């Protein structure tokens, strides 16, 4: 999807 939303999970995931 959209980079940003990438990015956000990749986050969360630690």
């Amino acid at each position: 999807g959209i980079l940003d939303a990438i990015k956000a999970i990749a986050k969360a995931a630690g």
